[PDB]
């Protein structure tokens, strides 16, 4: 089998992206950010505080005749920006772009927190890491793509998220059309429950390229490109005015200014992010102050390659047992 879904920016700023999940008999069609950086389905639900939701669309369990509570079964996530929820657990069908798991786990909001009820346009997650990082407790559950894989006509997804534009996930194939050149394909570290892989260097703009290896994680969840304070501090340096500020919480740049490009290693092979790709916009509405896509790693504690770096990208997920990393220009 496989499956072929459009992922939409939530936003102008491509802050998040949007795909369509179809949940229960009859379905029930919530949009979820699907996230490579953690390994937990929940979802808005019947079940969320009333007061913490505000136009999502939920799903209600009682309504699909598919759902089965799994018993004793609860969670509770914390992510790395500070938001989190928590809940309990049903199984249901769950399908996306026309590839359906039956019994697949689907997490139930009883609460969450504010950043999640201020964006009415996310429904919930799709946890796209591997599943040794569901919370669910006391019996950890399975992912989407973990519950499928066995199903897949090959073991693989693939993210190809757009510029201020739809882009796409597909599901058990590699689609040859939606790329240039050849998939350069790079080890993975599971150890930390993520797509964990080591880029051979970067560059700033027309500058030389630095062969270092930085550690980091391929994370659609997460908006921007986190790197080294170091290769950060490289990267504004070339851009008139760019500082970073405490009182924002990073690198902020005149809105006036012209972004270079950065590129960044897989393999012998160079992915270059275009410096509009950087620009996050003005730090509050009117302001001529506008906040950096690429921003310090130093108060993280891991190197994360978020949308800002895979939209530049067509990549793959290769989950076969040996999971591996592959990275195509487009």
């Amino acid at each position: 089998s496989t499956g072929s879904a459009t992922t939409t920016p939530i936003d102008s700023l491509d802050d998040a992206y949007i795909t369509p999940v179809q949940i229960g008999t009859p379905a029930q069609t919530l949009n979820l950010d699907f996230d490579t950086g953690s390994s937990d389905l929940w979802v808005f639900s019947s079940e969320t505080t009333a007061s913490e939701v505000d136009g999502q669309t939920i799903y209600t369990p009682s309504k699909s005749t598919t759902a089965k509570l799994l018993s004793g079964a609860t969670w509770s996530i914390s992510y790395g920006d500070g938001s989190s929820s928590s809940g309990d657990v049903y199984t249901d069908t769950v399908s996306v772009g026309g590839l359906t798991v039956t019994g697949q786990a689907v997490e139930s909001a009883k609460k969450v927190s504010s950043s999640f009820t201020e964006d009415s346009t996310i429904d919930g997650l799709l946890g796209l890491a591997f599943s040794t990082l569901n919370t669910v407790s006391p019996t950890q559950q399975k992912t989407f793509f973990d519950n499928a894989k066995a199903s897949l006509d090959s073991p693989v997804f693939t993210a190809d998220l757009g510029y201020h534009a739809p882009g796409t996930y597909n599901f058990g194939f590699i689609d040859t059309t939606a790329y240039t050149g050849s998939i350069t394909y790079t080890a993975v570290s599971t150890k930390q429950g993520f797509w964990e892989w080591t880029s051979t260097g970067y560059a700033v703009g027309s500058g030389t390229f630095k062969s270092t290896s930085i550690d980091g994680i391929a994370d659609t969840g997460t908006t921007l490109l986190y790197l080294p304070a170091t290769v950060v501090s490289a990267y504004w340096a070339q851009v008139s005015g760019a500082k970073s500020s405490s009182s924002v919480g990073g690198y902020v740049f005149p809105c006036s200014a012209t972004l270079p490009s950065f590129t960044f290693g897989v393999g012998s092979a160079r992915i270059v992010i275009p410096g509009d790709y950087i620009d996050f916009g003005p730090i509050s509405t009117g302001s001529s102050s506008c906040f950096g896509g690429i921003q310090s790693s130093a108060g993280i504690g891991i190197n994360i390659f978020g949308d800002v770096a895979l939209k530049a990208a067509f990549v793959v997920f290769n989950g076969a047992t040996t999971p591996t990393l592959g990275f195509a220009s487009k």
